[PDB]
């Protein structure tokens, strides 16, 4: 316990503070979201890998330290681990030299007590490899197979995959910070993982935070709320790093009396006025810029973050100048193990990447942004995520002083041509490229803040796509919908803003757009409350959305009380499908009220595997007979038994009834609703539609239902009955109708297990000239090699038909 | 659970019915006997490999269908098993053909996630094969011993070698049905299995399958009671093969008007006569006979079971004549699967296999039959158990019509000189040939029925050793020992008919048969009931057994009254061994009053091991002096302690007594019977042998036994007394004795530890012209190398003696 006393201590010295202020001090609690989450428990559970996944700058590199730090002080995993190693993926230098020189690196200059004495129990040793994203290289999917040799490896590749897959020292845990963007190369290696998402900062937490900042309170009070004035900036301080340079760009000019929010638009106008506010006092500086941005261009071309003062001097700086740059936080990153360079934060170095490529050494930027747009997903380059973006952003002249008459419009406007070509090629791509996600564009074109720009733009749109995590996801999208005047499919995706304060933003923008006619909001959590504001933006004039599916929805039966409303009012909606809700019969009672209404005009409606019984037919049954509108009604999947058919088809019998459609597949059936069938087949004359499936129908109601359909004004066209209990000798009855009746025009038995008999009783009718002239539906059915082929052989014999069997799949 | 749906369903349909009644009616229970049994649980206990037992025709081809049926409605094995596997051995072609092809070709024509998904799970899958016996070709012992690779193996024999060990697809279950006949081949493979033995139809069964099968029961009880008449075709009925024989036959003679129980003396007979009414409205067919039984004959020769349309023609035979066989089931056995040809049952392809050799393509009958009949055993051409069976019934000539008058005379009377011939040569075969039982070519003597052709076959049995395990094996013995006039010795083995309903039919034939001597009945569950019908066969005048063996039985003490009636009855028993028996003194009491009527004349008598105490002494001491014919008497390992010993030799010093023999092994023993033994010796003068063996005996007592042996008028001729707590001291006792009596032959002292200077003791009394001229046993007994050499010397010297001493084994 001597040198693990040392080590401990040795820690507590190294990362008391961020290379100024204790980090005890500052440090505020981060969003632990539990990725399907106490500080305590990250490794209780006998998973032993944890993988964080975080956007740059929501800070993945200091939540290390400070969990490091904690440890070193006892507080954290006291019990299970006495052994730290921090693993810095921006100084990792993996092209073939490092081998297990990671753990003599860490502890001290060179003592070997741990290499051998602390090696020998897995369960001593925890890895926190920080940055996986930050990795530099080339790192192909699969290099060094074989790797199990202890002391030597000699391979960063090697070490990295081995580490990883658990191979050089099996029973090893792992605590890795990666991008979301990166969880690709993840999945080739990652083997039983724990996924936690880290999101930002609260709108308390933000308080907080300049409270923790500002030393005089008199002045962070003003600050925070010229800060909270601002509706942009203010929910984009949700990332910490944001905050960080906000306070640091107002406390920069706290001494020359600025402010900070008021060129807030996007991430760009904000890193801009930073560097405004980070040379203001300062100022050439282009040519430095020109010496770092194309530092930084091959810093992530050939992938080399650390600086060298070679490289320092090779595209030409001054010490001072360096100095000067490193003094008041440019990149102000020199690292304490050996005098090496780097940038401040990532998204700097990636910032100037775009620099360079709107400034006027090794890719020209009018030439090779056509090989970096089809670079941009490739990580062989890193990933170019932001670096579009601020590229995307610059552009638009940003309202600093010396940031727009320093450089050239001439390849401004050719980038705005070439930027625009990408967006309609990156939208014409019908490959599933997951890396230029929707939603990745939009962060582009909300960068824009070009009115007329975006408008072209996104004309390239024609079925939009949504998933949707945070707030800042929200105003993105947002500023997007509120132009599209091509829209004609929308949807939506939430996975965390569901209350009626942030959702209305979004819902109050399909209200006002035009184009817009489909929704699709199934497959969601959204609530009650969430519904309510919905059918109040439904409600505005001029919403000219007709077809809304609302499958899979948290939504009850208090949700049909504004439904009810807008059906009353709105005459657009056309189809409505609420499949899959827990909304009981006192749901329908509410909607039905709507339906009755005469000013709603809805055609079809889904009610598939709502709860309901018997009850709710009395009241849907008076909607059936006035609803004039109504045409199809698919309302299986319910628990109505035969009794709730009887008066739905009592009421259907009308000859006037509008009902062209209807649906019952599973619900409770039994030979007793196939007399009220056949009677309202005989009498709607226009019953074109009828499905039944998975019921218990009685194997002498087939008998009754024909006695039906052998009437001849029915128009019964489509009739499809599977699953239900059927046998042979029933079987004839089914051959009497096919061949009488002319209206039917596909009709399938699917595995209904009747007698091979009863098959080849339909090769002759089928032989006679009969009326079945689309399909004939007979899949999941086994017969023997005899029976098989006598089908095949009819199959050439009528090619006006297509019999549908299942041989194969 | 979707395609795992549709293989249950598909199940369903094809194994409803056996290629017409559904499956789900006329099948009833069989026999499930556990051999060392609920259908619920043969794969509980974690022993993961099943194999099934059972005789040709018993059921246990469509006893597999039941299950898996019985498994597709979830009745059976819904919790550990969802996918079930077919592997029929009779289609399997072997002869490195299949991969794991047998997975895709059961599921369906060619779906593929199975292949994928549901091999990952091992106690996901279990294999049938059926029919093991079936398997076709030569299946050497050990073929493809490395089989690991799981998608491609792609030979035949290293599928089955593979699965069967469980290499293939390590923990899979298995069950598996096997001919009794083939367990030689699966003990090779075997690892860890269980047995389970499936028996036959019971009396109350086969009336139940009647009903079950004659849809007009006003016919079915006349139809069971012409059976039930029957007496030998009621009992073959236990096998449910028979059963449809006859059930088929009755019914297609039906429309005839005829019925089948009389010519039901064996089973040749009931099958000619079931080809009688397969034939008599049918009818050229000798020649498609002679068509297919060469087909059967080299589809048993080269093992081709499946029949082609090429073999078809090949032979020569009319397609409408076999569809002819095929509509009224001669073998009616074309494969759903696809085109092929079988036979309907195993021993129906054997039957006409021996019709061959009695009509006149690749093995002449008259030569090849003696190659056949060495061949009969190597499993290289399968077993031909039935074809020798039904050759031994054919020839002679049964009383079908037109079986009699199309064969050839000339060939049979070769034959018969053969066959008898090969009796004599498997009789005399000193080798412990496993396939050719005396108990198998009794079932080929039954089925002679010729009177005096068994008379001259059977002549050739000196000693008779027969197993029995059900009632048709009773009455297949009883036809042989009833003419079997050389039989000396014969015993009996029960495995399972013990009620005197059963056994007094076999029990009356050994009183009645003269050349019977002995008796071994030893190591049966023969009970008291049994016991009971056993002595009233004894009492039949001419019954000439003189000597019975019963240890090991279950009697008990109420046994001993019926044995003491036999007695008073029979003078013809002489030796009685009853040890190992739990009688107690209570049956010695009854016991001791049949001995002592002076009509019987009993010399020999063994009460080894069974539960007596001293009082059965006194009992025992009056039969000793009044029973003049008694001579020995072996009374060992009782826990009679030395009061008994007192009891019995004061009634045994007699002068007149006849007790020439007496054994006390083990018996309760101290140093005070050695005063009523030396009494006894000195006066008896006929004590000719006296065993005494782990016995407490007192050391001094030898001094005291030796003082009766000095005695000049003593005859004692062999004395043994091992394990016997002995010391050196007295050892001069033995030295004295060994020298001066004269009537000693062989003095045995075995394991009994005395010092070695007492054995050296003996090396010059033996040199000093002793009176032991026999043998002197010191086994188990360990000097040291000076010592042990010394022994060796005097062998030489005195070669008329052998001293048993153990240096080796
Ligand atoms: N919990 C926190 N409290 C205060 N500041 C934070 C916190 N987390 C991150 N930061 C800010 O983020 C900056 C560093 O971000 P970093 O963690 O390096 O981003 P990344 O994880 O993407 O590399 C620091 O300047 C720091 O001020
Ligand atoms: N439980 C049962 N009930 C009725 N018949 C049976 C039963 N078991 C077997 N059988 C009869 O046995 C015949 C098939 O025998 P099989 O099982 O093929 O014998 P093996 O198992 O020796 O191949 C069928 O014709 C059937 O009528």
């Amino acid at each position: 316990k001597d040198y693990r006393k040392k080590y401990r201590k040795y820690v507590r010295s190294r990362f008391q503070c961020i290379e100024s202020v204790s980090l005890n001090k500052r440090y505020t609690r981060l969003r632990l979201i539990k990725e399907h989450f106490d500080p305590d428990d990250e490794h209780s559970e006998p998973v032993h890998t944890v993988v964080f996944q975080g956007a740059a700058g929501i800070g993945k590199t200091i939540l290390a330290r400070k969990m490091m730090l904690d440890w070193a002080s006892g507080t954290l995993y006291q019990d299970r681990f006495d052994y730290l190693f921090y693993i810095h993926c921006r100084e990792v230098s993996l092209v073939t030299q490092r081998s297990l020189g990671d753990l003599i690196m860490s502890c001290c200059p060179d003592p070997n007590p741990p290499i051998h004495k602390i090696v020998r129990k897995p369960s001593r040793i925890l890895f926190l490899m920080d940055g996986f994203d930050e990795l530099q290289g080339a790192f192909d999917e699969h290099i060094g197979p074989l790797c199990t040799d202890w002391q030597k490896a000699e391979r960063g590749d090697i070490l990295l995959s081995s580490l990883i897959r658990k191979k050089l020292l099996p029973e090893a845990s792992l605590l890795i910070t990666t991008r979301p963007v990166a969880l690709e190369k993840l999945q080739h290696l990652l083997d039983h993982p724990r996924h936690v998402e880290i999101l930002g900062f609260s709108e308390a937490k933000r308080k907080e935070y300049f409270f923790k900042y500002f030393s005089d309170e008199a002045q962070a009070r003003a600050a925070f709320s010229l800060i909270q004035e601002n509706e942009v900036l203010f929910t984009m301080c949700f990332i910490p790093l944001v905050c960080w340079i906000v306070c640091t760009g107002l406390k920069q000019q706290m001494e020359s009396g600025k402010s900070l929010a008021q060129t807030s638009k996007t991430t760009t106008a904000v890193y801009v006025f930073f560097l405004s506010s980070l040379l203001q006092p300062r100022g050439g500086l282009c040519a430095h810029l020109w010496g770092l941005c194309s530092l930084a261009a091959d810093g992530i071309w050939n992938q080399k973050i650390l600086f060298e003062e070679s490289d320092l001097r090779n595209h030409g700086l001054q010490k001072a100048d360096v100095s000067a740059f490193l003094r008041m936080n440019l990149f102000q990153k020199e690292v304490d193990c050996e005098k090496f360079y780097s940038f401040i934060h990532m998204t700097f170095q990636e910032f100037f990447a775009a620099m360079y490529y709107l400034l006027e050494r090794l890719k020209l930027p009018s030439r090779d942004v056509t090989v970096l747009l089809e670079n941009y997903g490739k990580f062989e380059k890193g990933y170019l995520i932001f670096v579009v973006r601020f590229l995307f952003g610059l552009v638009n002249q940003e309202r600093t002083s010396y940031l727009e008459k320093k450089l050239s419009c001439k390849i401004s406007q050719q980038i705005r041509l070439e930027l625009l070509k990408w967006i309609e090629v990156k939208a014409k791509a019908k490959k599933l490229q997951i890396q230029p996600s929707q939603l990745e564009l939009f962060y582009c074109l909300y960068e824009m803040q070009e009115e007329d720009f975006v408008q072209r733009a996104m004309d390239y749109f024609p079925k939009i796509e949504i998933n949707l995590s945070t707030r800042m996801d929200h105003m993105v999208s947002s500023f997007c919908i509120e132009n599209c005047h091509r829209v004609e499919s929308l949807s939506l995706g939430f996975l965390h803003h569901l209350t009626s304060s942030f959702c209305r933003g979004l819902f109050s923008v399909l209200s006002t757009s035009q184009s817009l006619t489909e929704l699709d909001l199934s497959d969601n959590s959204l609530g009650d409350p969430g519904m309510r504001v919905l059918c109040e933006t439904l409600q505005h004039p001029g919403c000219n959305i007709r077809r809304l599916w609302l499958g899979r929805c948290g939504l009850s039966h208090e949700c049909c009380f504004d439904i009810s409303l807008v059906l009353s009012s709105n005459q657009k909606l056309v189809e409505l499908d609420l499949s899959d809700n827990a909304l009981g019969d006192f749901g329908i009672r509410l909607l039905c009220v709507g339906l009755k209404h005469l000013l709603c005009n809805l055609k079809k409606l889904w009610l598939v595997s709502c709860c309901l019984t018997s009850a709710c037919c009395q009241d849907l049954a008076s909607v059936l007979s006035t609803s004039h509108s109504l045409t199809r009604l698919y309302v299986g999947e319910n628990a109505l038994g035969d009794s709730g058919v009887a008066i739905l088809c009592e009421k259907a019998k009308n000859p006037q009834c509008n009902l062209q459609k209807l649906g019952l597949v599973n619900s409770g059936l039994t030979s007793v609703c196939c007399s009220a069938l056949s009677s309202v087949l005989s009498t709607n004359q226009n019953l074109t539609h009828l499905y039944l499936r998975g019921n218990t129908l009685g194997d002498k109601g087939i008998k009754l239902l024909c006695e039906g359909l052998l009437h001849p004004d029915c128009k019964l066209q489509v009739l499809e009955l599977d699953n239900c209990n059927l046998t042979s000798h029933c079987c004839w009855d089914l051959s009497t109708l096919l061949t009488s009746s002319q209206s039917l025009r596909k009709l399938s038995l699917g595995n209904n297990d009747l007698g091979d008999l009863g098959v080849m009783m339909f090769c002759e009718v089928l032989k006679q000239q009969s009326c079945l002239l689309q399909n004939l539906g007979l899949s999941e059915m086994y017969f023997n090699y005899e029976t098989k082929s006598a089908l095949e052989t009819l199959q050439e014999e009528k090619p006006e038909l297509t019999v549908v069997f299942e041989p194969s799949w």
